[PDB]
């Protein structure tokens, strides 16, 4: 019913490290 089932990746971490490493600890 479907072609080759082509994969699409709108987002797979491609977005850019959204999770910021904690910078607050850095302040000390």
């Amino acid at each position: 019913g479907s072609k080759d089932n082509i994969k699409h990746v709108p987002g797979g971490g491609s977005v850019q490290i959204v999770y910021k490493p904690v910078d607050l600890s850095k302040v000390t």
